[PDB]
């Protein structure tokens, strides 16, 4: 067998990257300020954590196990639970005490035969009182929102009709539907998109099966009051180029950014209309809504070249690190038009951004507050001669949030400072009677100097001034997604507004 | 109430001291070099950790939670378990979650009232299938060596003649009897000396009540064939002064260190005889016997001064951080002399030393290898100017293990760096056959470079080389003692040589 290193190499587990792999607890985390004490709930998030280190060299961050942290809080107190998800990979390797999964969704590299090979190391959201561990290779893991014990893989008491479950189902405020999709949904190089959806007593509503023009990369998609909306990657697959031992994922150059629309409900897997936006990233959804005149506003985070630069094209033609900026772009779609081809969307912003939430009470409908990540390159925002060092590679990096009110146009940039970095940030209600994005927002931040993570807690008042620092003793690896399920609601997901 | 601080704060809470407070699991271990595959067992050690930020400022490092640490070792691989001592103070403060134990030693400086004031952060042993989490001032707690559950207060099956347990009990290998005592006995301020055995089957054998000279501290004691003997070290305890807000301990300069010597079967109270020993500091037992001529040779390490300075005389007399050297010495008593007095010692080596292990195989009995943490000043040794700013305080410092052979005279150093320091040393038999310290040595270091700790592992064929290096990405905060458990003794400890 290859051989399995004993500690890890390479830049994408260096300094801040190194994997730290504690399961457990820390109680009554160090607070520097106040946390408000209304605050009631829970912050999970999900980090990619090799357990062990890997026989394939510099894998990538994307291909590490899921370890989830939560963070609970009651009366201005909080708590750290923080455990990895129980996915075949994690208790086959756990057992035989070395890596057996191999190349980034390439079952033709792997060691032994998997029946699942999820790492379910992208999003962690809740659902009818249950947490699910996303992959979008995968089925959804269920777990335990107190413990964080993993029961297993999740299939919604039988009723799971794709092999495939996306990272982002979208939470429908007014109907209480937790709406989804998978691709490759019967399995690799398929061009297979199952569309469906569950009511909230669990049972399955929507089931569609349509395909896709090319075998490319839906990582996100959008939900309005009548249509589901699904934005295309041009990363495509090829499943003999896997067979040889190949990359799962290749850019190509020559086709647009399809994006198609289907009718919500009741559509047949013909209904569905590919539309063809200019050549381009689909980076992560804000929201999107109908308008008076029923036109689909989508905005999205949209770069003009390969994001993902590690899977070049054909021949190996790509960008370098750091080259590419993705923007936050307002695409107009209507499904009455025969016109395929889109115009150049409009752009609310000029920072380069990614990681957008909104105020969840509002999704699929009119929404008129975006909380983003930023990385602003303007000279002492970051001390890159510092962090750079420190940071190892393989994740992307953001030097602030910012908040954007669409009705005044106005910008509050928050920055934790020149030797600091954000992750995704979490958007909370301040009540139950609080206005559209009123509230808190917490974001992990990475601290360069201390080599520590801390979690700040800012008021939507003031988006500059952190109301509370949570200074964590250990490292959080930089990770991807994350929910608050606050206390006050039964389901877990907010009242509409 | 004191105000609960919120954050950690104070110099001995600062750096590597900063107490990180986790519990759970990191396995898989990273390591650098090659673990011997032969090894199998678990490494035991216990550090104070505050949980909960204290309302006593400056609370010495003495006063924190025990917090238990596991290196289950098989086949070359190891894993960590971390898990806190479930003590009355540890339960009713989590419970509160605020700090509720105050002055160290001292009750009626507690906010509530305690029945067991035990942070059983000392020593950490294997008796009978449990471990014991031992602080002098209480009984042990009794926990799983697997898991780091805690069953709770441990009174040996209602046998336990004393209020208080010793954190040093010896272990006869011939007899397989733990050799147990405790020193304030029956309360605060009490001169009651409770020494008493245990036959391996958990009966209670000796039993015998002594009084003390002075309420003296008695850290630590010796056993030999047919003698324990009780070194006093001159810091004394007065009631009265911990009812006004005082030190439970105060430095008396004008008393010698008292050597009580007892016979170790059938003896009565009266039967002890105080010897005076020149004043100055008892420190650890390395081991005592019983030579040719029936006199005991007892070797420990010995100071001059007050190593304990925090705690100064009646006029806040004392030395500074730093001051204070410990050597290793050899006094000589007969039981059968009238002579209290007794002669300087003599000393084994020069080095400013502490925390000296034996093989455990020949305790009681003449041993001739002993290896001990050492303070090296000489220049280039530790650099100070980058490890002080980063190190904290309130513990003592180690910058090198020695290995003494007594009959060569031959003296071994291992070092592990410039800006590294060690803890605690065990050793461990080759294997059931080996001569009296052949094997391994492990010590845990303090990495001021990486702000992260080390398990280093050793072969006493040479203590100069690393074998392992032992990589964690957390810090261990500085501790006390540690104990080997192998998996070849079925009651934890070894067989005789
Ligand atoms: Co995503
Ligand atoms: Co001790």
């Amino acid at each position: 067998l290859p051989p399995a290193p004993r500690y890890f190499q390479g830049e994408n587990t260096a300094g801040f990257m190194r994997p730290v792999r504690f399961e457990g607890d820390i109680t009554n985390l160090e607070v520097v300020g106040e946390i408000p004490k209304s605050i009631e709930g829970t912050f999970y998030r999900v980090m990619p954590e090799p357990h062990l280190p890997s026989f394939i060299p510099n894998d990538p961050w994307f291909n590490g196990d899921g370890n989830i942290s939560g963070f609970y809080f009651k009366d201005g107190h909080v708590d750290l639970k923080q455990r990895y998800v129980r996915t075949e990979k994690f208790v086959r390797e756990a057992e035989a005490r070395r890596s057996l999964l191999g190349k980034y969704r390439n079952r033709y590299t792997d060691l032994v035969e998997f029946k699942i090979r999820s790492t379910a190391n992208t999003n962690i959201v809740y659902w009818r009182g249950q947490l699910l561990a996303l992959k979008e290779d995968s089925p959804p893991y269920a777990m335990d929102p107190e413990t964080l014990e993993t029961f297993g893989v999740y299939d919604f008491d039988g009723q799971l009709p794709s092999l495939t479950f996306t990272a982002h189902p979208k939470f429908d405020p007014v109907t209480r539907e937790m709406v989804c999709f998978g691709y490759e949904a019967k399995g690799d190089g398929t061009r297979d998109i199952c569309y469906y959806s569950f009511g909230p007593d669990g049972k399955i509503a929507e089931t569609v099966w349509l395909v896709s023009p090319v075998c490319g990369m839906i990582h996100d998609f959008a939900v309005t009051e009548n249509f589901v909306i699904f934005p295309i990657i041009p990363l495509v697959c090829d499943v003999e180029r896997m067979k040889q031992g190949g990359d799962h994922w290749q850019w190509d150059y020559s086709i647009p950014m399809y994006i198609g629309v289907l009718p919500r409900r009741g559509a047949q897997g013909s209904d569905v209309k590919w539309f063809e936006a200019p050549h381009g990233f689909a980076g992560h959804v804000a929201n999107a809504f109908e308008d008076d005149k029923g036109h689909i506003q989508l905005q999205m985070a949209y770069a003009k070249d390969n994001v993902f630069f590690w899977w070049p094209d054909a021949n190996g033609k790509g960008p370098r690190p750091g080259e590419v900026e993705a923007h936050f772009a307002n695409f107009v779609l209507d499904y009455q038009s025969d016109k395929l081809p889109l115009a150049e969307p409009t752009y609310l912003v000029d920072d380069d951004m990614e990681f957008p939430r909104i105020d969840d009470r509002v999704a699929t409908r009119k929404h008129k507050h975006t909380f983003f990540c930023i990385f602003d390159r303007k000279p002492g925002v970051t001390d890159f001669e510092f962090v750079m060092p420190r940071a190892g590679g393989g994740a992307p990096m953001s030097n602030g949030l910012a908040h954007l009110n669409h009705e005044t146009g106005d910008i509050q940039r928050y920055l934790p400072g020149p030797r600091k970095l954000t992750g995704e940030c979490i958007f909370i209600p301040r009540n139950s009677e609080a206005a559209e994005g009123d509230g808190y927002v917490m974001v992990l931040l990475a601290n360069y100097e201390d080599m520590c993570s801390e979690l700040a807690v800012l008021d939507t008042k003031d988006l500059t001034n952190e109301v509370a620092l949570i200074k964590l003793p250990v490292r959080l690896r930089p990770g991807l997604h994350g929910n608050w399920v606050d206390k006050s609601d039964v389901d877990g997901h907010p009242a509409p507004l």
